[PDB]
């Protein structure tokens, strides 16, 4: 149904919230769920171990499954996979992963994908565990998506930061 509430607006079709991507998926019932993944799919932690749990498990199997037929996702690929409870459809993005040394540059390339969707509920890429810097990752994204974003960023702190960099 994609309703979408408590989003302050950055841009003509990027919107922010402080909240948990989990929670909003459940309230909003959104076409697309974003999921911040590595290229085998393992939703250890973090950000996709949150939406992993709360599909009790089902998306890391379907996950397996993707991965023995068509082998790892590149950085910066994705591919579309089922949504389950949470959403019609599962986005999973690899952004680069600078705490390992990849190229942030590929952060760009990320976002690409995107577009391919009129609407999404998304995280920041490459923010946490991740390593890249908050403010450049939403900069990538308002430069880089053109369709309609919705991030939810579950850090009230950081949400603060983000938007006092944005309107400065
Ligand atoms: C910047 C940070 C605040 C943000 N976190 C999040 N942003 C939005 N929704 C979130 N839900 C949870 C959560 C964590 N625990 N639970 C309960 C549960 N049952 O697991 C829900 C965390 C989260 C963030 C954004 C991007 C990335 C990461 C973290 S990461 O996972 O460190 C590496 C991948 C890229």
């Amino acid at each position: 149904v994609n309703s979408f509430s408590g989003y302050l607006k950055l841009t003509d079709n990027v919107y922010i919230k402080n909240a948990d991507i989990v929670e909003e998926a459940k309230k909003v019932k959104p076409t697309v769920v974003v999921n911040a993944a590595n290229v085998y799919l393992k939703h250890g932690g973090g950000v996709a171990g949150a939406l992993n749990k709360a599909t009790n498990n089902a998306m890391q199997v379907e996950s397996d499954d993707y991965i023995a037929t068509n082998g790892p996702l590149k950085v910066g690929g994705s591919c579309v996979l089922s949504g389950h409870n949470l959403a019609k459809h599962c986005l999973h993005v690899v952004g680069p992963n600078v705490n390992k040394g990849e190229d942030i540059q590929l952060l760009k390339s990320a976002y690409e994908n995107f577009n391919q969707h009129e609407v999404l509920l998304a995280p920041l890429l490459s923010a946490g565990i991740f390593g890249a810097d908050p403010i450049h990752s939403l900069r990538v994204c308002v430069d880089t998506v053109r369709t309609n974003v919705y991030l939810a960023v579950f850090d009230k702190n950081l949400y603060d930061k983000l938007v006092s960099s944005f309107l400065e």
